[PDB]
Parts: C-alpha cells; sequence; structure tokens
C-alpha cells in the first residue's frame, strides 16, 4: 500500500497466525502460513501443523456451506430452485480456490521441500484430501480424473508410511482415516474401507505399548474415529488436528 | 466484477439468498442481501426486518468475539509480542468500527425515518442504541464521550415510546429493556441504574402475564435473560448470542 516494507518477519507472521488461531479468524491464519509458506523456507513441525490447521477451517467452512446449499437445491417442488443452485456454484468457486491455493502451495514449496519420509507422508496426505474436496464438488467428466489424482496421493502416502513409520503414528494413523474414508464415500467401495480402517487400527493396537504420552491424546482420538467408523459401516473435532 | 450487466437480483431474490446464507452461516453474504435490500428505499417487512438484525448481530458479533480473545492475550502478556496482539487488536477494531457505520448509516438513511408504526421506530431506535454501545466498547478516550451520548440518546427516546406504545411483556420492549440496562451496566459503569432498570421491566412483565399467547415463549426468553443479568449483577462473565 504506502507503508514502508516493515513486512512482517517470519516469526512475526506466526505469532500473528496462533493469534488469528484464538481469535477464530481462520482466513487470517491461513493467509499468514502461506505467505510463511511462500518465504520457501521447509516448514518446522510447528508452521506445518499451523498451516493444515489454518486451511482444515478454511476449506471446512465452505463444504458444511455447500453441503446445506446443495442440499436445500433438492428440497425444491421451482424458481427458488435455481437460485440455490448459482449459490451453490459462488461456493463451488470460492472452494476451488482454497483447494487449488493449497493444492499449489504443496506442489511449489512443502513436497519437494520434504526432508524426512515423515513430512513426505504428511503432505501427501494434505495434497490427496484436497484433491478429494474438488472431488466432491467435480463436474461429470472431471470427477473421475481428480478423483484418483486424489487416490495416487493418498496412495504413495500409503506406502512410504507403511515402509518408514510407527503405525501408532497420529500422521499414519491420520492418513489412514481419511483413505478408508476416500475409499467409502468417494468409490463407493465400503469393501476396500473397511480393510483400511480395521488394519490400520489393529496394527496400531498391537503397539499401544509404543505410543508416546506425547502422541497419545491426538493418536488415540484417531483411533477411536477409526473404531467408531467400523462400527458404522457394519452393522467434527478433527478441525483441530493437523493430521 | 466490472464484467456484469444490471440484470442483478431484485428485493425477492435478494431476500430469498438472505435465507440461503443464513442457512448455511455466511452472514457477510446475508448482511450484503439486506444491505441491498434495504437501499432500494422501502419499508422493510418484518420477515426482512428481523433477516437484517440476525444477519448484523452475526456480523458484528464474530468481531466482538474476536476482539475480547484478542485483547485478553494482550493484557496476559504483562511482551513484544504483546505489540503485535495490540495491532491485531487494532486491525479488528477497524473491522468493528467500519460494520458499525455502514448499519448506522441504513438505520439514518433508510430504517429510522421509513418506520411508520411506533413498535417498528422502537426496534431501529434500539438497534442504533446497540451498534453506538458496540463502537463505545471499543473507542479510544475522545471520540467516546459523544459515541456513548449517541447509543443512550437512541435507547432513551426507544424507551419512552416503547412504555408509552406497548405492553410490558412485548419483546421488543423487553428486548430494550435488557439492552439498556447492559448499557448502563457495562458502558456508563452505572450498576445500580442497570440493576434497577432490570428489575422494573422484569416486574412489569410479571404483573402481566395475561399477556400471552404463543409472542410468549419470546417474551419469557427475554425475562429469563433480565433475571439473569440481575442475578450476575448482584450476587458475588455475561452472555454473548
Amino acid at each position: 500500500l504506502y507503508k514502508k516494507a516493515g513486512l512482517m518477519d517470519k516469526n512475526e507472521l506466526v505469532q500473528k497466525a496462533k493469534l488469528a488461531e484464538q481469535a477464530e479468524r481462520y482466513d487470517d491464519m491461513a493467509a499468514c502460513m502461506k505467505s510463511v509458506t511462500e518465504q520457501g523456507a521447509e516448514l518446522s513441525n510447528e508452521e506445518r501443523n499451523l498451516l493444515s490447521v489454518a486451511y482444515k477451517n478454511v476449506v471446512g467452512a465452505r463444504r458444511s456451506s455447500w453441503r446445506v446449499v446443495s442440499s436445500i437445491e433438492q428440497k425444491t417442488e421451482e424458481k427458488k430452485q435455481q437460485m440455490a443452485r448459482e449459490y451453490r456454484e459462488k461456493i463451488e468457486t470460492e472452494l476451488r480456490d482454497i483447494c487449488n491455493d493449497v493444492l499449489s502451495l504443496l506442489e511449489k514449496f512443502l513436497i519437494p521441500n520434504a526432508s524426512q519420509a515423515e513430512s513426505k507422508v504428511f503432505y501427501l496426505k494434505m495434497k490427496g484430501d484436497y484433491y478429494r474436496y474438488l472431488a466432491e464438488v467435480a463436474a461429470g467428466d472431471d470427477k473421475k480424473g481428480i478423483v484418483d489424482q486424489s487416490q495416487q496421493a493418498y496412495q504413495e502416502a500409503f506406502e512410504i508410511s507403511k515402509k518408514e513409520m510407527q503405525p501408532t503414528h497420529p500422521i499414519r494413523l491420520g492418513l489412514a482415516l481419511n483413505f478408508s474414508v476416500f475409499y467409502y464415500e468417494i468409490l463407493n467401495s465400503p469393501e476396500k474401507a473397511c480393510s483400511l480402517a480395521k488394519t490400520a487400527f489393529d496394527e496400531a493396537i498391537a503397539e499401544l505399548d509404543t505410543l508416546s504420552e506425547e502422541s497419545y491424546k491426538d493418536s488415540t482420538l484417531i483411533m477411536q474415529l477409526l473404531r467408531d467408523n467400523l462400527t458404522l459401516w457394519t452393522s467434527r473435532s478433527m478441525e483441530v488436528v493437523p493430521y
């Protein structure tokens, strides 16, 4: 504007994203973390975590709005129907922006800068998520193509994490959680879904001896969701966790 | 942006999308719709009036919560980090003032003048007192005295019309009482007038429990709120919804 290039230092940007979080202003938070990302430095686990939550909440709000409106779109007898149809489309657009914004960050910065496998797995999972959201809202011909960009990501994530990470690890567990949901809600393979969940859950249960006090609340919460899902698939406080 | 012809939305399509916005909790969209509707110059219907008030309570409510949250972090830091909390707080105060003002604007240039029945003038006069009161909540020394009095003089005029024209159990009269006492307590640090006003309003509505008939659950809801505030202020944390 007309400021003198006393821009915010990275440390300061992160202090703001935190402030923005406690103040329930996730647009601000996403913005602060997008900036930090763009500096090109590999993000610390804190920053990475912060970034993830920030966009979980931002994309999340729209997804809720899209589902409310897309529903109302269809509880219609005439003219009001396409009032809703357009509103939905405007929301789909907000969505695709946020999704593509994040997807960019993941391609141009986060995934290439990934040091240890744990981080690659992190960002690949993220990639599958936001490709998945595009898919949820994608057009007829595009969908099939979007939905397996989603799957390729989740998949590579899965493979690395099996070779390289403990099953009690929140990242591997959160990946499991969202992949099994992918198979279920996106591919309608409740069979492949249930397999992923149970295996993931069991292998973690197998090694609860190994789960550390520091990962404990997070991992067990994800395990609990995996298991709560399995009951349902047989017979969202996830927005505050990065995994 | 500029690439659109004046085939835009009429009052009905605007209102119809206000309601959708509300269902999808996009109170910004909703305030945009109702502002547009208000601006077309006609007196708002009751349905419309409500959509307007809801949308802006929500829009400004969000910023007020944010301000309070950041404002506390500022003080629980008795310290280079405090400066960032302070500046974020100021950025927020800005969003706040814009919102209050372009509402206060719709009230002077449209809503209050268009007000025909006594009941309507009370609603928008309280609304005026309400948003001057949010201004008052964040104002600095110099501007404050007058913002506060803008809030009071509005609350006041609304008060006398409501007592002279409506029933003690009329939720608007009841709701005016609620927010006027909050003014006194929180903005004027006049706790005895606040408590006295809350109690009176409550007592006179107690008297005429004749006047129902299902509004009703709208009347006793505010009555319960007046009691809570009265309890809070006289015993040893007020609510925001």
